[PDB]
């Protein structure tokens, strides 16, 4: 039901069905003097 | 689900729940000369 990803189309109006992948996480970086990268 | 507040914003496109409380009541008054009011 409803209208997720609000564009203006009901799921029961167009008979469409939504598929969801919710996940809340966190990313912390203690220091940056310890990582080296390789750029072109 | 849906958009109960009818402000466009749906409840699965903004990740928000709705808490609602509905009731049906009536108020009838047989008279008015049987009530006094203390006014400032």
């Amino acid at each position: 039901y409803g209208d997720p990803d609000q564009t203006g189309r009901d799921l029961k109006g167009h008979n469409e069905v939504m598929v969801r992948a919710e996940a809340v996480l966190y990313v912390a970086i203690e220091s940056l003097d310890s990582f080296a990268v390789v750029k072109e």
